[PDB]
């Protein structure tokens, strides 16, 4: 048992752009620093137009560069885990020139990108089968916020090829995933369960792979409309983690916060330590979760532009490689919930769905809205609640295995404080 | 004083994927197949993806990478011309994630995007400048596709905007080019010749820059009309020589056809060995012809995917690394024409110009149009004609500067052959 604790790892110097020179002895000493501060798992970002850069064509030194980084995080003593299409990183997204433009296509739809995606998949997996250190794989970090409507390139797609797309690439690896002892997930932003219309639903985050993943921001709207230390913001993490089980199939699913940080744009600096500590409060009791893993490692140097102003201070170490007091306050919080095991959670707030198991109003379980706010006050007030659906809740099976005991009610109202 | 002879370089067995990890031992060998050809010069390109993934970071690697290419050609005793901005190669857009998507953006517009571009010139020069093969520099491979209607994500910009955006970057290194003994020009496809509406203008070609650079693609609706071993096709390139003179103010600026290749689409493999030998028998025959410069030395492999066919047979050299039948005619037109000198041309089209001596049709002066079949039928008759536009005819100053003797008039009919 026990959540694991980790690291998004940014590399320091160069960012991701480092891929096209690895220093390797800068990267040695970046996953030396993260192993120092008591983690136990890294994961890492590969870059798509470095590793594909035609659709018929795997780069074999990109590969080989990937398995290097993780052969040194298992020096390092870490378990590596490795996100195979980005694809998308902090506000820019790295999409081939096969699939830009005169070539332009959905990485959803398009078969002949399917195929290369799952060759890819593959290849990430086959270079990396050997290593102890290696852990498991992501397909990608939120790829979903390329088939979302507010995206200026959108690659469309529709709910049910989607979940195809789910199916095919995690299918290619599920069976040797669970005979070797590692875990194949899916990553999405915060729209899946948020967004109305979007056409990834919350039952392919908790039930598509062997874990929920959750990627929890409070620049969202929860921090610029409770404010960014209220009960609501300090909580969200451990929202979406609760949240998320509603939908699963399987009563003990873990859920990997895979990302939480404490963006500048939101939270004073003077409150990030204690923004990180209290967060991890939270989840820390929240039954079944598979881990925690901080946004990010490494400060991004001011030379690169163009990121939003608060991306370069989300690291937990500076530009000049000291920790700071973000990265104290993690570094004390894995010490803290070392051994630490939350209690069950028997008070389950309902959420309306339909005979498909999606909500009624994704809009009411977003940031404003009625479902929203009646987990946080009943979080604010001692109740320790869980989340269920209607569908489970005239199931008493489904009761009698999550152990619910109290159920509460609220009607459907959408919030508007949502990005 | 003659000719120049060059080979768009395509490196061997990776293409331009190469840049990634490149092959020097196999790089040495191609460049020294093409100086085996008797070529005197190559034109490489480097990729604005990885020589600037951030708008305020240059990759050093990358721009050392191109200076090994520079060096390794002078030491098969080539002279190297060097594409800034590719940007555009082979059907593939080459776009940087800081002007993509979220930060989408024109490159002719967006002032911090021509800062960017400004560094990427002056580093490439500046890497560059030390060396003895180093002869000069285009802003980029037919960048003015970017901006046409055609282009799926089109970079807006009106033709003073681009002509602000190509003053802009030949004014960094112009001087520096003169007092080094380089060169600096541009380089636009055929829609700059032949589209109307197109912001780039033949003027901006034939003035701007040291020298003119045109593209011969008889795929442009020539081979298709007329015929692909036709005078028409034949004479294509020496079109488009004597067509960009009528645009300079300078009656002897040189003009080079920095592209000419034999595309399989249009013309058949059995023809391409003639083709290459009398498309260059007609250039030869035009005055002030800089040099010739093949498209190109490689052919790509048929392990990678999307290009259009055709463009996996345009090399010189094929895959296993021998000398096809259009590389022994290049040789061979090589050999012939080293020695070779055009005389003057005297009898003139006429080209109708507005008073800033843009076409009034551009259509008229494309594929199937009256001006384009009235030159082709001057050449065919062997009449050798040249191009001036009706200001120039109306000046007898400038007549005699070009020794213009007979003028030859046509009314306006748009050609729809092209594309």
């Amino acid at each position: 048992s026990h959540m694991k604790f980790g690291v998004n790892y940014t590399p320091s110097g160069e960012w991701f752009y480092t891929w096209l020179n690895p220093k390797w002895e800068v990267i040695r000493r970046d996953l030396a620093q993260i192993a120092e501060l008591g983690a136990d798992h890294v994961r890492i970002f590969p870059l798509w137009t470095l590793l594909q850069p035609n659709r018929t064509w795997i780069n074999p030194k990109a590969l080989a560069d990937v398995r290097r980084m993780v052969e040194l995080g298992g020096e390092a003593g870490l378990d590596v885990y490795v996100d195979v299409i980005q694809g998308h990183l902090s506000s820019f997204d790295f999409v081939p020139s096969w699939l830009v433009s005169w070539h332009e296509g959905s990485m959803f739809t398009d078969q002949s990108a399917i195929e290369a995606q799952s060759a890819l998949t593959e290849a990430i997996y086959g270079t990396l089968s050997d290593m102890k250190a290696f852990a498991g794989l992501t397909l990608g970090n939120e790829c979903n916020q390329f088939t979302d409507a507010t995206h200026p390139r959108r690659m469309p797609a529709n709910a049910e090829q989607i979940g195809e797309w789910l199916d095919t690439l995690i299918g290619l690896v599920a069976k040797r995933c669970r005979r070797d002892g590692r875990l194949i997930a899916h990553s999405e932003n915060d729209a899946i369960w948020y967004a109305d219309g979007h056409a990834f639903l919350p039952r392919y985050a908790s039930c598509k792979g062997d874990v929920t993943t959750v990627h929890s921001w409070v620049f969202n709207g929860t921090g610029q409309h409770y404010g960014p230390m209220s009960c609501e913001s300090l909580g969200h993490a451990a929202w979406l983690v609760e949240l998320s089980k509603a939908f699963a199939a399987d009563p003990h699913r873990p859920v990997w916060v895979q990302e939480i940080g404490a963006p500048g744009n939101v939270i004073d600096s003077a409150d990030a330590p204690e923004f990180c500590r209290r967060s991890i409060d939270a989840i820390a009791d929240c039954p079944d979760v598979f881990g925690v893993t901080w946004w990010c490692s490494h400060r991004i140097p001011s030379a690169f532009s163009d990121f939003p102003f608060f991306e370069h201070q989300l690291g937990l170490f500076d530009v000049d490689g000291t920790l700071t007091d973000v990265g104290k306050a993690f570094r004390d919080a894995i010490a803290t919930h070392r051994d630490t095991v939350a209690p069950p959670r028997t008070t389950a707030i309902v959420i309306p769905v339909d005979e498909q198991g999606d909500p009624l109003m994704r809009a009411a379980q977003a940031p404003g809205g009625s479902l929203f706010e009646a987990w946080a006050n009943l979080n604010r007030q001692g109740e320790r609640p869980c989340v269920i659906t209607s569908l489970d809740a005239g199931n008493p099976a489904k009761l009698a295995n999550r152990g619910i005991v109290r159920l509460e009610r609220v009607e459907l109202v959408a919030g508007h404080a949502y990005n």
